[PDB]
């Protein structure tokens, strides 16, 4: 038997995902219709031998997290527990702090997944490689562009034994095309270096990449497993859109009943579109590629929706165009209003993609990105929101362009 | 018997041109050490015969609002009540909706005061002009620059009798250089035209006071002006509040000489006018430049240079930091050798009586360089420059930011 | 042109409904399936000429109240406005304070409705009796039992013209057997006495019963309209149970699709039972008379449910017996656990009924009434909760009998 | 070098016997004027060598507990740290789970204190007994009656070497007069038997008294240090009033500036009375024995206060008699109002006897005990509140006797 540890963050790691995170926690943001960690729990309960799923984070258990945990426990036939760490303990410090609960029942190995990644999660093939080799650390790696790889944790390996010889968390200079994916397979022996790291701290917070992956690289403990299935990070509020698009593309294999079909008496559907059943979509509303509709969403007639997330309880009145946007919970977009953004994906194989920095401005100018509307934002009739971020509970009366509307 | 009505706004109507804060209500923001409406309440409770003080707004009753009401009631031994509207009723709709509460006790007159002004508040001078005149609407007006007069309520008066003949609220072309200060003396008959505006609509109860009652009743012998020479500013932006802080710390030299910070050469070096709370800990090596206001429980380390800044309560500035032109929010930490700097929004010093322009956070799609705002519980790391940035509340930074809005 | 003023209270009004008012406000408590005031709103929106519904209370407008407001505005196609008062102004002082908002549009008349009452709401009959004579106050009245009438507002009338000669709010002896129903029809002239009352307090708070009805009774202003329909007050937390019984009896005539039908496929039912469509009920559940089931309720195989109210998200495991109880939101009753109460209907006509005090204890013993479980109370297996009150978020381990579990 | 673990509870633990106060946590309740665990932190920081104080519990960190931690760190010049358990873990499971934080820095011994005890805390005496023999467990023992000891953990000791030969936690018939006090002194080897318990549950929650003390008794690890200082459990509200009395008696010998002297320009003061400096007490108020006033309390002219606690912000108007009560914070008692409770104190006929904790309900009947007025409870003028429990945010309007007013 095995178990999974999904490292969800806490409220400080959700600061970068801020317009969206004001209402829900970041790991519960619905990416292609289901919350962000439900893709992880989906992929982990698909593995034969999964006993437990242990979320580690420093979120307080509010109503949405505990209701999600009970819903995941019923839907996925597993005990899904939430281990709240007493302090922000870094990446590996919460795995070392909870080692008695992780190793309870003596699992053969355990997965360690970052909650902010979108992946196909090739957990079975990682397990095949681990049961072949039996090493302390198995990392998942992807190939990136040489220019984009500097935004990520670079891995220099040995292409015959697949041993990580070098690891650097964000190098200024080129190191390697292999980037860490935030998916790991630890054996129980892997909790013995972390102990050492913690003991060296006494002369509690352990960063897994800077203190364990970069230290034991080349000593025989850390190994790679490569893929090139889908992979994305979700850091800012608008990388949720790229993650949603990748997931809606892989629903063509894993859940094709989530994807909506045209059915000539209904709304006109291009590309991959998720529509929740509670949503009412008018038959003249064409829903373009990579759209996901939340529950309780009333989409009026003639509404064009392309490359967007419309969250729960939102309302798009007649003849609206919503492109590359995230319409928040309960937001209302009046008739002939245009909410337009600019596509900006992380995409580590795109040589023109931005670094996904925390600074949204270059020199006073807001860089063109996804248009985020917070919850309860009333966009008036006949008005354009272009490349803007609107903070929650803001009733607007005016056209806004390249602005953060506080 | 006189009473006072302070029109405080509400959660959406604040519309912060560049935010002073995010989590405390805008009337309770400390300008020159004390909350923005406590200057109004001091000025009103100094007036003899003033019985009651009413705050009309549509803020929900949170805890800071209630504890400020109790603190003001205890400090001035006046009733200070908060009449909350069922909706945003505009500038005159809350006066018409609460006219039985306003006119209970039968006052001789009532002062209507905008919450977001910094004023000398010559309430006895307006009171004496009105006791000589006995007119329905008396307005305090100042003198504006010709270019900047278009942002305020402009007044064509008659200079012999001091009667408003024409009123435009926010013009596009110049009509006058007299501007409405936002301070009014109302007779108990001034509620009688407000009713008329309501009955023009009912043929709910929103009445813009300046656009419906002042713009349309001018020239009819009903509105009169009282021209003043003292300090006056509008407090809308963050730089507008730093300017109001400078004006009020100037006026503290002859109203509250105990409130300013003297040198005390065992203690911190004081340049200019500085307010320090008695509970704040300021290390003796820290030099505190002009127009600095320190809240309660603020810890200031050694060698801290504070110049033209508001440091709200609970904030900790560690050693060797430089905070200039900033509003360090409550509970915010600035670590060693960090520099939190903003750009001053100073009036045009070549021109007579330029008041202030309030920056609108974006000029033409570009972010404007202005005051640096740190939100509540913002952590600035050691050895980091924050320049012209707004850091949203509860955000631990890790690098130097320049001309950002860090969410 | 008519409108309706529904006097919902505030939190101090709803403290008498304490186990259940921790979660939702009292007017939004679901009685026979829908919230308490949606009965009033639906019964006003069938009056020809009804143009506005105003809710006057001192509840702060949090998320559930404005969700209810928008949902009713869409469901009944009427403007449902909420008028929050600056201070708790009594029963009539909030009508006097909001007079310009009520008298807007020059309405012919307006119905004042207390939120706590359960009624058939005979609004058209009061309307016709008003249009025949046009008096300042029309009161709705019922005949009570001579013993029970001392607990209510008694109206001494003249039996010919039906004009009030006397009003006493809580009598000491028998004054009359006609009691005040909390349903009123006001002409626009009715605010001319209220103003007088307000001025008499200056040389704000106005009790409509004690300051307006007690004074103008016998002076030719107040008239009565006797009715025979179902009438109840919902003061205590378990008078909602008797109200839901009366409303589920009215549902046979007014909304017959809300009741459940005996079918081979699902559970078998005796008497009037409301089951929500999103509620999963097992076929071996026997849902006895006067039972309301909320959305998301799982009712296990073998559950006996009789004279109860189950609320949204609650779980009853197999073989449980729930009788005369109210099961709060998300509560869990484990298997073979029995949640029993004693019927305690307010019942003015009945001569046996309790006086409905705010006490609940007689001589140190909790008087036997409805067993209320609060929000998310977890009840273990094989345990008895008999005549008890469990405050919310309690995980019991024991049998409890005639207690309050704090 | 030593440190001190105080085992504060969590929200489910410690609310059952009676409610001292509904809103602030049980460890933050002011017993004799200062919070309940400030007596522990006082006694612990007064011990030479004490480097840290840890608070192990499962309360979520809110502004009361965080603000108290800041205040205590500032006052006592120690680091005072709250360690939140991820789950309720028992009285030994939190000690074992946070063993890397407790044993960090090499303490030579650490105290473990139950948060709900009144004691003089002879920590230097226990430390002198431990520095002379260096055993894994040192327990504080008191003597109890031969019918009260069934309610405590009983210790059969050796009269000469003071070694526990038997431990029983809640016996059914009489075992020993020596009872466990909830004050322990652990050596760093004492976290080695705890690990031995933990693995034996593998085939996290560790009870200290039932798994560690009761099963290692007689092997050479658990010893006793007998005393006869002040001692009490603080479980119910009568327990809190009595522990306030014991601490106010000890304030004569330790903090004599806390007790209130006469000051003939002030109130009349009988017995031991703590008054906060920020409180406002009229000169005509007679403050009887064992009263403690919180901060910002206005006390009117002619108030009688006897055997009572008045929390921060409460106003008692003129001529009120508050006897044997806890007036919660922000409460208001009107003119000529009586708030009375009945004390079921220690036996007058037995020297040995402790305080029995009543359990809110005995023999199906609500017991006459301390009157608890909750937070912002408004008691009207000329109203008697006898033996009642008024739940928070309640305005009453009449007299009540032997109730729980919801
Ligand atoms: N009760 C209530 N108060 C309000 C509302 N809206 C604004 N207020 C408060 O009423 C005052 C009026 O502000 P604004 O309506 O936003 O206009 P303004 O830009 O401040 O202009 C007014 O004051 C200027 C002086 O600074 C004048 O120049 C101008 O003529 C006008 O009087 C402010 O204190 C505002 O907070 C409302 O809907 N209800
Ligand atoms: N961290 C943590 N602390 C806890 C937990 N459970 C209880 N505590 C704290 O541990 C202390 C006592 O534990 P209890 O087990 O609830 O106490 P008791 O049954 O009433 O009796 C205890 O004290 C008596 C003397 O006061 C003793 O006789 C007895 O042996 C035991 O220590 C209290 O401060 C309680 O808040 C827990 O799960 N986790
Ligand atoms: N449980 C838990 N998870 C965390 C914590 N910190 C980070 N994580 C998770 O692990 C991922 C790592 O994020 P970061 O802490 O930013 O580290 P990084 O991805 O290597 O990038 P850098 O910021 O350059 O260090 C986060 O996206 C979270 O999913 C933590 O303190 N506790
Ligand atoms: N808006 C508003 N509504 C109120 C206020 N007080 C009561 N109400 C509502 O109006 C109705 C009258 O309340 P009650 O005074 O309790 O009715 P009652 O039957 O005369 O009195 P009791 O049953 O003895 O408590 C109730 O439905 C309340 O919800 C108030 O101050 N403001």
């Amino acid at each position: 038997m095995l178990k999974a540890v999904i490292l969800i963050g806490g409220p400080q790691k959700g600061t970068r995902f801020r317009p969206l995170s004001f209402e829900v926690p970041k790991p519960l943001f619905p990416v292609a219709g289901v919350p962000m960690i439900q893709h992880h729990i989906e992929a982990c309960a698909q593995v034969p031998g999964m006993q437990e799923i242990l979320l580690i984070g420093f979120y307080q258990p509010d109503e949405p997290l505990t209701q999600f945990l009970e819903a995941a426990q019923q839907e996925f036939n597993l005990p899904v527990r939430y281990l709240q760490e007493f302090a922000p303990l870094g990446t590996g410090g919460g795995l070392y702090h909870f080692r008695d609960q992780i190793l309870a029942g003596s699992p053969e190995a355990f997965f360690v997944l970052n909650a902010d990644v979108c992946s196909d999660f090739p957990l079975s093939a990682m397990l095949e490689a681990h049961r072949r080799q039996r090493h302390p650390f198995l990392l998942l790696g992807t190939t990136a562009n040489r220019t984009q790889s500097l935004n990520y944790g670079c891995i220099v390996e040995n292409p015959q034994t697949h041993e990580v010889l070098h690891y650097v968390e964000k190098p200024s200079t080129f190191i390697s095309d292999i980037i860490n994916c935030g998916i790991y397979l630890f054996s129980p022996e892997a909790l013995k270096p972390l102990r050492d790291v913690f003991q060296r701290n006494q002369q509690g917070t352990i960063r897994l990449e800077q203190d364990v992956f970069s230290a034991l690289a080349g000593q025989g403990q850390i190994y790679v497993h490569l893929t090139d299935g889908i992979w994305s990070q979700i850091k800012s509020a608008g990388s949720a859109l790229y993650a949603s698009r990748l997931y809606l593309s892989r629903y063509q294999d894993t859940h094709p009943e989530r994807l909506a079909k045209h059915t000539p008496g209904g709304p006109w559907i291009r590309g991959n579109v998720y529509i929740h059943p509670t949503a009412k979509v008018a038959p003249s509303a064409v829903l373009g590629p990579n759209v996901s509709i939340g529950k309780g969403v009333t989409v009026g007639e003639g509404v064009r929706l392309r490359e967007s997330i419309v969250l729960h309880g939102a309302t798009l009145q007649e003849h609206t165009c919503v492109l590359h946007s995230i319409v928040g919970w309960g937001s209302t977009v009046g008739r002939w209003a245009r909410v337009e953004g600019t596509p900006s994906d992380p995409n580590p194989n795109d040589p023109r993609a931005r670094m996904d920095s925390e600074s949204l401005f270059k020199d006073g100018k807001l860089l063109p990105a996804i248009t985020i509307l917070g919850c309860r934002v009333r966009i008036p009739a006949e008005v354009l929101i272009l490349n803007s971020i609107v903070l929650p509970h803001k009733e607007l009366s005016r056209s806004f362009t390249n602005q953060i509307i506080l």
